[PDB]
DNA sequence: CCCGGACCTGTGACAAATTGCCCTCAGACGG
DNA sequence: CCGTCTGAGGGCAATTTGTCACAGGTCCGGG
C-alpha cells in the first residue's frame, strides 16, 4: 500500500507559491519528518524517478530545477512568514540530495486538526493549485469519502496565490476553476461537482460537493 | 425620458511557461 | 582494466497557462 501523506490544517491553508515538481518533493520531506529532528532531509534521484514513473534522466532534470526555485520563497501562516530552506541544497554522493528545512517549521508540519491522503491519489494531477484544491477538499473528507464546503473566491485566492488576471471572474472560471476540477475528476478517484454562490451581481463562495468512486 | 456610464458575462487572440521527449558523454561499480 | 547502468548536461515541438480587447446583457440617474 502506498505512502499516507498527513499534514496540519495551516500547512493546507497556507499562503504560498510551489510548482508541481517542488510540491512533490515537499510531500516525501513531511513524509520523511513525521517518521521520527534537526531538519535534514534527503532524497534520491532513481528512487524518485520509480515513485512518479520518470526517466533517471528527467528525474535528475526536475530535482534539479525544482531545488534552486526555493531560493527566496517564503511560508505565510494566518499572519508569520518563514523561508523554506536555510541553506542551499547540496549533493555529497552522485544520484543524492541533501536539504536543510528552516527547523521552526517542524510543528506546523506536526490532535484532531489535520490532513490525510495517500500519495497515489495526487501523483498524477499535473497543475498545481489542483493539487492545492484536492488538499483542501480532503481536510473536510468523511471516512466512507465523501464531504461538502464552501470556500471563500477571496480566500481562494489569497492562500493559493493565483496570479492577478484571476481577480476577473470569467477567466477565473476558465483557467483554473473548470481545469482543476477536470483533472480532479480524471486523474484522482474523487468524483466532484459545485455551485456558485452570488450576492448581488458578484459570485462570492464556491460550494463543493463530492463522493468516492469505490461506490 | 433616454443616452452615457459602471457593472456583469463569455470568447478570440496572442504571449509566456510547462509538458514529456530526445541525444551526449563522463562517474561508479563489479566481473 | 572495460562494459554497463546512471544521471548530469544540452536541447526540442506540442500543449497549457496567463493576459487583455471587444461584443453584448442589466440597472442607474440627470441634461
Ligand atoms: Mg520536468
Ligand atoms: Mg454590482
Ligand atoms: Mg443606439
Ligand atoms: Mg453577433
Ligand atoms: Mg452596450
Amino acid at each position: 500500500n502506498s505512502p499516507r501523506i498527513v499534514q496540519s490544517n495551516d500547512l493546507t491553508e497556507a499562503a504560498y507559491s510551489l510548482s508541481r515538481d517542488q510540491k512533490r518533493m515537499l510531500y516525501l520531506f513531511v513524509d520523511q519528518i513525521r517518521k521520527s529532528h534537526d531538519g535534514i532531509c534527503e532524497i534520491h534521484v532513481a528512487k524518485y524517478a520509480e515513485i512518479f514513473g520518470l526517466t533517471s534522466a528527467e528525474a535528475s532534470k526536475d530535482i534539479r530545477q525544482a531545488l534552486k526555485s526555493f531560493a527566496g520563497k517564503e511560508v505565510v501562516f494566518y499572519y508569520e512568514s518563514f523561508p523554506w530552506f536555510i541553506k542551499p541544497a547540496h549533493s555529497p554522493s552522485r544520484g543524492l540530495y541533501s536539504v536543510h528545512i528552516n527547523p521552526y517549521l517542524i510543528p506546523f508540519f506536526i490532535q484532531n486538526r489535520f490532513t490525510q491522503f495517500r500519495l497515489s491519489e495526487t501523483k498524477e494531477i499535473t497543475n498545481p493549485y489542483a493539487m492545492r484544491l484536492y488538499e483542501s477538499l480532503c481536510q473536510y473528507r468523511k471516512p466512507d469519502g465523501s464531504g461538502i464546503v464552501s470556500l471563500k473566491i477571496d480566500w481562494i485566492i489569497e492562500r493559493y496565490q493565483l496570479p492577478q488576471s484571476y481577480q476577473r471572474m470569467p477567466d477565473f472560471r476558465r483557467r483554473f476553476l473548470q481545469v482543476c476540477v477536470n483533472e480532479i475528476n480524471s486523474r484522482t478517484p474523487m468524483r466532484l461537482s459545485y455551485i456558485e454562490k452570488k450576492k448581488g451581481r458578484q459570485t462570492t463562495h464556491i460550494v463543493f460537493s463530492f463522493r468516492d468512486i469505490t461506490s
